[PDB]
């Protein structure tokens, strides 16, 4: 089913608990979208499916180019389809800079203000608010209000203090956040820290996040190995396991796979059209071979390629076998 | 937006009195949705969405095959697209034989009647019965109860009497659908008869059709030039010009479009695999390109494709320029 | 064999007096000659092979790139080759213009004097002096004189009025050629006239050679249905049955060959590559398939595909079962 | 030029003296031959130039098939080209076993004895015969009379103990070859032992060769660093940096080349196929493009490659700037 508010909140609590994390996939498609789900499923895990701004905006269709539009459309194909799966998936938005709040963000929490009011779940489950290009103060000050609508719409915020590509986190910027946002009892939200991390596969300091764990425990007057934020790592794809453990030792919850995903998915639309070229092109007079254009031909094949680039992310990152479904 | 009924209705009652039909497309995916409603919008025209068992099924993904989830999943999709367009919008579902129709039309009749219930329009505004298996008298009386179930659903039933490829209906097999169902009275109703059409590009009879009409005609004692059928074009992908104007002027109101509009969304994606094969593919140690194994960079070029033909089958259908909105 | 001096001028005696022509075949390497001497062999026919001044550059390779080096290495290569098969096959060189006179049609004019001197036979059998880039009587000139060169080492000379593109050959032109050249009876020409000609695969006027024929006759003092005139249809790929049949009977005994013929040997190299794409390279880690990336995998089939176009031309040209060597 | 018998001895002789080795570039066309003396003569290096019992009758033709013939041709090819380079270039023949010594390396010796007893010189430099998969005694009775017939022709004999793969060479293997055939004083012969090499590129023993040469030196009581045999190294494409410098150490003087040249060769066609697809390819009802399906096009961007490869490998083996001609 699509994660409820409390089963999502259970969900990241638990892999904090346990020092595992779940991918949260960027998709962009109806295909997309299956290949995630399919790829929870089988690993027994479950995930997060994110929509960024471009994804939604490809979801929109380009006579619309919308990012509401397509994050709602995407959105409702997602909860009929997670509906028949015995797995928990949540929805979120990826990064939303501060030029783009007022046409993403924003519009969708108010839509799931309308549900929550009418004694609904909202759609999505966290919306991030990338406030990385700002100063600290005007970000936190942003994250604060988020926070609050977020929190009353039952909804997870994700936010994010410096810059990641494609200079560290310094220990004030974490204090700042504790000071600004609380450790949960405001309304649960994420973390992304900057430790040098990079959208795109091609110097990590993961060091940098317990050390602001340990910064916030000082500041909670909480025990020195404890783990108050929960952290998102920016540019999952393309890392190292001895790096992956360690971010997962320092209490990251929540990993954003996209490139890696986004090969899986092509990589079998190209081997198709290699080898079926006489069919997928009308040649020397001849009119092609249906059965090998037919967009779910080779359609099927992505999305069973990305299903299982998502398994290997769940048991990369431990929440595979995890499901808090049990189903066994 | 979504065709109402009442909407559904004119278009098809429009489309009859003036000799043009709409483009029916069948769509699997998001993408593919985008792609015909686009390609409705950019010819200024109304038209028609259809899901296939098939196209159905794989909708719903390889983890569920669930015809009715996916038929579900991108009939929410596309209300939500729709709804941003200035063209009306239909959906429809595709040939279902009898053993499918407790797996497929019936549930979705179900759901339909549910939201009539409610106050509500239905979630697809026409349903196939494919009965072309089974003996007229047979087919009929499916077709009799199926019809006072999808009126009651403020839904219009597609029927096909006799067999599409990939012997022509007699007078008698006219005579009796006119006699089971009536001329509309009854709940509207769309009629596929066979004149030697198939599915796939690779012995056309328009005549039958034309003989139809007059059969039904002297049945109902109206005018030797009276047109009581609504008809469906079933295998419209590489017809000649002269079979189409023909089969449009004996009410031909509806021409079902698959095989086209897939080799359409197909030809560009085959291109860019080949043009940027060292980018798609992780080649001599190399790890590729993103921006061009990034799904939505051919995906884009495969949505605009597809919108271009089915801008061409508006126009060689002609209901371009016709939409009930009338934003000219 | 290859052809020797006597054999070539009974060749196209023969072709001239029974209405047929030779396929010459532009070649630029060891594969392209033998699927040339292939072709002929398999339609039991004679045939022309032929260097043009950039396949000599070719042949020569990209160390050297010397029209003559390349010429006399694939010369010397089809000496050897042909001596193999039950057909004759003559060498020819194609193209040449005034400013590469002195660098390839002179240079292989001395070698072969020298072999004749000696008591052998010419290198190759017939060389093309290009001069249609300059005035008529300034052609004639350098072809008279080259005429004498060729007779002397039993070499014939193939000349050009007018320009082949990618206006027409006048009375007077023709009249002209007769009266510097003769008829023969100085050494045997072949003539190419522009009567709307093209190079390459994309307003034909073969009564221009009838023409021709009939103002030769006329200075000749011959019979009306005389044709003095061996003539060469330059670009000949791409043409159409009724032309080629036209073109025959008005004295064509060579047909230029090289755009039908490149399609064809690259054909299955494309679709050899295609099919073979994660065999042919390295992909995702993976070291490739020797057994596909061996040249001679896919170059076998480009053989053969040109050897079969090279049969069309010779049952197109009517010269298929006609070798003078009568092997049946 | 092509290597004379006396430069060739010198070149080997050089290489044994100074420890590097010759790439033997397995060629099979004129485009193969043209790439590796342009490689040879971009690294101002002698080189070897061989063809294979396959390769030979590939470079014969599909309607003759017959080794001699391709051999010669390719060979008679290879002379012209040669005597335009400032580099030395020897022919040799690869691998012949028994059963077909008769129709390949016997037909070869006795057309050079023919050349040699009119005072020129062979046509081939060095000739192999691979003696392999029969018992040592035998293989060394067949190699000691065609060592006679092979040096009475100006030929050097390459013999092959043990087999090579796609056990080792014993010291009585390599005692009975220096007491069957000496140490060059009855004729200079080429040694490939067998230490754990193979054909292709996916446990090297080199020791086995530093034995072998003990083994010899001992048998005609020389000192315990000397190195009477000259090697050859089997299976080059694909080893390691330290197995060819240790290799080189022990007096290995020519390694074989043919799988790496192949993918190198092949490679930027391949580029070529997929980037030019539609121009290879008549798609649509286009006719394609004449510049890209016109083999010359992507055969000197193989030929090229093919070059740049065979640079590699004379920087690899340390003959690299070393030509014999010193062109500075
Ligand atoms: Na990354
Ligand atoms: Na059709
Ligand atoms: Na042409
Ligand atoms: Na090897
Ligand atoms: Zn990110
Ligand atoms: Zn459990
Ligand atoms: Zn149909
Ligand atoms: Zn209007
Ligand atoms: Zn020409
Ligand atoms: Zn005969
Ligand atoms: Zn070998
Ligand atoms: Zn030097």
């Amino acid at each position: 089913p699509i994660a409820t508010p409390e089963v999502y909140a259970e969900m990241l609590g638990q892999a904090k608990q346990n020092s595992y994390a779940f991918p949260a996939i960027n998709c962009t498609s109806s295909e997309t979208v299956n290949a995630a789900i399919k790829g929870f499923a089988d690993a027994g895990s479950d995930g997060i499916i994110q929509f960024s701004t471009g994804g939604a905006e490809f979801g929109s269709g380009l006579g619309v180019k919308d990012m509401v539009t397509g994050a709602v459309a995407l959105a409702e194909f997602t909860h009929v389809i997670a509906a028949k799966y015995p797995v928990n998936v949540a929805l979120h938005t990826d990064h939303c800079p501060k030029d783009k709040l007022d046409s993403y963000v924003r519009p969708l929490l108010a839509i799931s203000a309308q549900r929550v009011s009418k004694g609904g779940n909202p759609l999505f489950q966290s919306h991030m608010w990338d406030g990385s290009a700002v100063p600290i103060d005007e970000n936190l000050a942003i994250a604060q209000e988020l926070l609050k609508a977020a929190a009353a719409a039952k909804i997870i915020l994700e936010i994010e203090i410096g810059v990641v590509g494609g200079l560290y986190t310094s220990p004030e910027d974490f204090e700042k956040t504790i000071e600004a946002l609380g450790a949960g009892e405001h309304g649960k939200y994420l973390l992304a820290a900057t430790f040098g991390n990079v959208h795109g596969v091609y110097k990590l300091r993961p060091d940098i996040l317990a050390q602001g764990q340990q910064v916030a425990a000082a500041k909670l007057g909480l025990p020195a190995d404890a783990k108050p934020f929960d952290f998102v790592f920016h540019g999952g794809s393309g890392s190292l396991k001895s790096e992956i453990e360690e971010a997962l030792r320092y209490g990251v919850v929540k990993m954003n796979v996209d490139t890696d995903t986004q090969y899986a998915f092509t990589r079998p639309i190209a081997g198709h059209m290699f080898t079926n070229y006489d069919g997928v092109l009308k040649v020397d007079g001849e009119v092609g071979v249906k059965k090998v254009y037919d967009p779910r031909s080779y359609l099927k094949k992505a999305e069973a390629s990305m299903s299982q680039r998502v398994v290997q992310a769940c048991n990369d990152l431990h929440c595979a076998g995890k499901s808090l479904t049990h189903h066994h």
